[PDB]
């Protein structure tokens, strides 16, 4: 019923509407606590529909080693996918298709997004896990189209050609505690947003319950991002399941998109990445290893431990 998934490093493979790779490492973390979730074939008797995801854990790898294997079930259990599913198999004209599509894979992924975390939630509610969390970078391709959904700090990174040069841009922005109104959400829910002393600018979301919690000898935790998957005990202090989406048109000149955690990002710009990747392909080699070798060595070169990386590149065709 759940067309087979890659969750394991993918060397340069070649697929009907696209090539892929994807590398990860753990870089100086003690723990791996990156995950990532490849759907190459997402439509039985298609061969253009794909799902993307890269998933940034925290606190423990529980949140984004599972997620992992519930985003394409749910996904595809979506009373709005089935009409996705439906459409596509349909004899209506292509220009309604186009039309009404986009909407449609929008409010899939929304669908996506609340069940896959419900369902995470309670299984986190089941084994005991308060604050396992987990960033997300999800992207559907479905018939020349693009559904980009997210939650938290990881990116996705799109280059596309224009008679100017490559036009490089990520597709999301950062949800962050102090943006006002994810603060202002924040605050009404009983939770706090903390800007602690020398971190001015990477704030945290903190439950209401931090500092009973403290006080009693535990460990409560926060999170340096807004929106994520898990995070049961912050989940009723601000922090959402709600994804930011972005449907786009895969045009013939969109050359390259490329998911990946903040272990890449906090390193490397959207140009940065695209260029490194597009060269690697260009001359044969892996372009996601390439992304996170070239972030490691860099690094070292600054004399910074590195956090986890994971890099996803799709290559458009
Ligand atoms: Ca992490
Ligand atoms: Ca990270």
């Amino acid at each position: 019923d759940v067309p087979p998934t890659i969750h394991v490093p993918l060397p340069p493979t070649s697929y009907p509407a696209f090539d892929a790779a994807i590398f990860t490492d753990i870089g100086g973390r003690k723990h791996q606590e990156d995950r990532f979730t490849l759907c190459p074939q997402l439509v039985p008797g298609r061969d253009d529909c794909a799902f993307f995801g890269v998933f940034d854990g925290t606190v423990g790898d529980f949140a984004s080693e599972n997620v992992k294997d519930l985003v394409v079930p749910q996904l595809i259990s979506s009373p709005a996918w089935q009409e996705v599913t439906e459409m596509l198999r349909s004899d209506v004209p292509a220009t309604e298709v186009d039309e009404k599509l986009p909407q449609l894979l929008d409010q899939a992924v929304d669908d996506m997004y609340k069940n896959a975390d419900n369902e995470l939630v309670k299984m986190c509610e089941q084994l005991n896990k308060d604050y396992a969390s987990s960033t997300s970078v999800t992207a559907v391709l479905a018939k020349g189209f693009v559904a980009v959904g997210h939650l938290g700090d990881s990116r996705i990174a799109m280059g596309v050609e224009t008679p100017n040069g490559l036009n490089c841009e990520f597709l999301t922005v950062d949800h962050k505690p102090d943006m006002p109104h994810e603060k202002l959400r924040i605050m009404r829910n009983g939770g706090s947003v903390e800007y602690l002393h020398n971190h001015n600018n990477k704030p945290f979301i903190r439950g209401g319950d931090f500092s009973f919690r403290k006080s009693r000898g535990e460990q409560p935790m926060q999170l340096q991002y807004s929106r994520a998957f898990g995070g049961k005990d912050l989940k009723m202090y601000g922090l959402s399941n709600q994804p930011d989406v972005r449907v786009v048109r895969v045009t013939p000149q969109h050359r390259v998109m490329i998911l990946a955690t903040d272990g890449l990002w906090d390193v490397m710009s959207a140009a940065q990445a695209v260029e490194i990747a597009m060269q690697a392909r260009q001359e044969g080699r892996n372009p996601a290893q390439a992304l996170v070798e070239m972030t490691l060595a860099e690094q070292q070169s600054r004399n910074q431990s590195a956090d986890n990386i994971t890099a996803m590149t799709v290559f458009f065709k």
